[PDB]
């Protein structure tokens, strides 16, 4: 095949820099003909399902009551038609019978070198334990990816989200660690971080920044009230994940006009670290890339989960080619893209999503970066005695970032205990909801029985100007 | 001599676990006979001052107008006599000059891999470059630490303290992650980040914690709000650095007693990472060991830097021995530390702080983990037009956490101009001072005219009770 450090289980080697002049990091991964790498995807496909199947208890269950065996996968069509789709759900369940990490961990525990985990959920959350190859598979494919958007060694990166459970942040930090780029881990999330953050982009001038799209335009606000020029922090590129906008013109040109910078839209899933398996290049910077030597995407048909033509639309469904911990096999998104196949600008023979990924299947949003489902809003207001039995949750984004706002009704027993109890009923909702969801909403009270009761509810409204064009074309297409 | 792995530059074997028995990660370099490790110390002196004069413009520069030359060093009492201090004033004026990382820094532009720092100061904040090579050498330094505190592999390590610009947690995840535990970086400073983090440790059970102690404090204080039980979250050790309290015992008895879990003091300060240089051990677990061949602490008399005998208090001076980016040689810490050089319940032939560190030689504190200078809040002040020329800190801890309280003055104008105006100085002073500081203060008004003038200025009251005794033992030896 010619396909560069190509075995499974994966071993970079750790000292390899590509030459200068190089566009790709993995000149024959990348641009070989398609067909000859889907052979290889096979090949791959086979190896990892044949590991799974001895190593996960919860991959052998779920492929045995589908009727699917290794020995049966014969073709990327058997692997389409065969092998059943993983929900989160399984994987929720799979973790509250066999913690920390479901038995479809696969690596001992001595291999754990990394705890992260997601939020959003009532309950038991759930925890990714990620091995210390896989750290090292990820810091390689993030590096690879990283070099795809022109970032190089030497270059300061200023990542500028998070460092807590989410995998986001970790991944840009051991993508740039791996590039030998200089690493500048800020972080966020603390009141009082941006202002302070501005100073530093003033100062430090990094070549490249990863973040959420609406924190940089956020930054972008801050910078200016701190009377400084984000036009003179010398940035190069911006490479954005965790919400839709880096491939929304409302919000990607807002960005490339403060920072005078590239904006790369990149990420799948925290489930699927190595995320920027989905990213733009220098060259092929609208939307994303499809780097289907790293992971596996399927864009499939939701209701068959069989792929769709190129051309057309349908839900990311991914496959984990070099991972031993925790390795998703067709693990359903959810989310909505359209793929093409055609000539990318770059000379990677990868398929395209033009316009990133947008829309759901399901009834789930992004608040910040944060995905939240409605289901779990629900679940944790009916905990509370004081919860009056319905709620609206609206969604807008009248500054920077999004607000998430509920209107709780409180019990008839909260309203007639008065205005300290209502009170009392209103800052317990919002902490319990915060606990859960992993950030802040804004929770407001409306009449005892005010709110229209449909035994599926709606209760979401979106009510934010930068998607509501792409909201009513998923309803015409 | 028969030190593991003993050369400048160092490169640890990234492989080596020590015995599972073994009590020590290198049993040579921590129970070796004191004399033999000070004639190695004196060889590495010697090996780093060389290295210094040929790579730091910073230190020859030093050394030439103090009539210092690495010929001249022949013995320990050459180097406590002839090597002049670093100040971190002379640190931030290397910056100024020669940004990013000082002409200290020796090693090329690419060599550096993490870019961190410190906040506090107004202007241009002093930055971290840490050199790759360097980054091995602090985790593996950790690593070793951290075997001495009962911490093992495959061991669930929390990281529950900002991962940000400040060393600290980077420090204990880099320590983790050499030891083979599985971190576990929560991080910290988003509010509501707490009562998220007691159901993770209630549902994780990790046998490790690493923040400030107040904030395992706080963190007990919210598993109770929570209606969790600490003493249920599986720990075996909490090991602490940022500010005073591990060694004091109305600190680190409650928190044994929330948790059911021994404590450990560690940290000496960020320019001086692996910080983890002075920390307790096991079973040396009531204050800290000075680990003399990874960092050389000597506690010196501060009117002539000089070593004060076993038995007596003064500040130590520290110097990197394993480091190649920006190294530190003779730093002041201007801290207080009383240190003796008697047997150690552990076996470990080091000189111990028996009390841990506590008290300055200046006017600086400490806020929730950060370092605060008075020079600094005034210096932020006076860029106001709105300020009245005068303002008091006071320093409580009322609750689990410090709290920062600033009574400034406004300025006549601004108080004839209307409540309107006050409240705009207020918001704006305490926006400024938290920019400045990285930490909330609180900002209260008084009268413009209502605060003594002393034409220098003694602006403190440190009204912490956990201090108290402490600071008055300070004023009778
Ligand atoms: C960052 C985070 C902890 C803040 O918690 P929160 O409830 O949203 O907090 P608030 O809305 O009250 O904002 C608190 C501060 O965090 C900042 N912030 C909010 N969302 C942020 C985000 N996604 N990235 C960076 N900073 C963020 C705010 O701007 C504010 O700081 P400032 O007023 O000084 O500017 C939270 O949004 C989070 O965990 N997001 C994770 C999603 C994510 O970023 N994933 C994608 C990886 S790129
Ligand atoms: C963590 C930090 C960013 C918070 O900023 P801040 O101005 O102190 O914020 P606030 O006092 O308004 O507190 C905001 C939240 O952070 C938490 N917090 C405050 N100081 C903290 C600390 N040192 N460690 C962990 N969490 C901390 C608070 O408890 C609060 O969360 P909660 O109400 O949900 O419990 C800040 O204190 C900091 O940067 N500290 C660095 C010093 C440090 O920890 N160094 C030692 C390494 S161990
Ligand atoms: C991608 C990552 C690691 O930053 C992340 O957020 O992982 P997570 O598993 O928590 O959430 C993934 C979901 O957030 C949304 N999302 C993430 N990145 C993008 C993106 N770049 N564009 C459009 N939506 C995105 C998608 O709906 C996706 O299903
Ligand atoms: C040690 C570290 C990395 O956590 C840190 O805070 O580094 P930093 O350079 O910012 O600050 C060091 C200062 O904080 C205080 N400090 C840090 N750790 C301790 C400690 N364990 N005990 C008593 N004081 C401490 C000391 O006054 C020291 O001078």
């Amino acid at each position: 095949s010619g396909m560069e450090e190509w075995n499974f289980p994966v071993e970079y080697d750790e000292n390899y820099l590509p030459p200068a002049d190089s566009r790709y990091w993995f000149p024959r991964r990348e641009t070989m003909p398609a067909a000859e790498r889907d052979k290889a995807i096979l090949g791959r496909l086979q190896q990892v399902c044949q590991y799974a199947w001895e190593h996960a208890p919860f991959y052998r269950r779920k492929w045995e009551e589908a009727g699917f065996q290794p020995s049966q996968l014969k073709s990327l069509e058997d692997f389409e038609a065969r092998v059943p789709v993983v929900k989160k759900t399984d994987l929720r369940e799979s973790q509250a019978a066999h913690p920390p990490f479901g038995d479809y961990v696969c690596v001992p525990n001595s291999e754990i070198f990394h705890v992260h985990g997601t939020s959003g959920t009532t309950g038991r959350p759930t925890a990714f334990g990620i091995g210390r190859a896989d750290w090292r598979a990820i810091a390689n494919a993030h590096a690879r990816i990283m070099w795809g958007m022109g970032i190089r060694p030497g270059d300061l990166v200023c990542v500028a989200a998070v460092f807590s459970l989410y995998m986001g942040s970790w991944g840009a930090l051991a993508g740039a660690e791996r590039l030998r780029a200089k690493a500048f881990p800020f972080g966020a999330g603390a009141p009082g971080m941006s202002a302070r953050l501005v100073q530093w982009l003033d100062t430090m001038k990094p070549a490249a920044f990863y973040g959420t799209p609406s924190y940089a335009i956020h930054l972008a606000e801050v910078a200016r009230e701190e009377k400084l020029n984000p036009r003179n922090f010398g940035l190069k590129c911006l490479f954005f994940s965790g919400e839709p906008g880096a491939s929304v013109p409302g919000v990607k040109d807002r960005i490339e006009e403060a920072y005078g910078a590239k904006v790369y839209d990149c990420g799948s899933m925290a489930e699927m670290s190595p995320f920027m398996n989905v990213a733009g290049t220098e060259q092929s910077n609208d939307g994303m890339l499809c780097w289907q030597d790293i992971i596996y995407t399927e864009v499939c048909d939701p209701a068959n989960m069989r792929r769709v033509p190129y051309g057309q639309r349908g839900t990311p469904v991914y496959t984990h080619l070099e991972r031993t911990s925790q390795p998703m096999i067709r693990l359903l998104s959810g989310d909505l893209t359209l793929w093409t196949n055609d000539e990318n600008p770059c000379g990677r023979t990868y398929p395209r999503l033009p316009q990133g990924i947008f829309g759901r299947i399901d009834d789930m949003f992004t608040i910040r970066g944060e995905n939240i489902y409605p289901s779990e809003i629900d679940a944790a207001l009916n905990q509370m005695s004081g919860y009056g039995g319905e709620h609206r949750i609206v969604i807008t984004r009248e500054s920077a970032m999004d607000e998430l706002l509920l209107r709780v009704e409180p019990s008839e027993s909260v309203h007639a205990a008065g205005a300290a109890a209502l009170e009392t009923f209103r800052t317990e909702a919002s902490h319990r909801v915060q606990t859960v969801l992993g950030v802040r909403a804004k929770v407001e009270l409306v009449a005892p029985n005010s709110i229209a009761r449909t035994d599926k509810a709606r209760r979401v409204i979106d009510d934010r100007e930068v998607f509501r064009a792409l909201n009513q074309q998923l309803q015409s297409s």
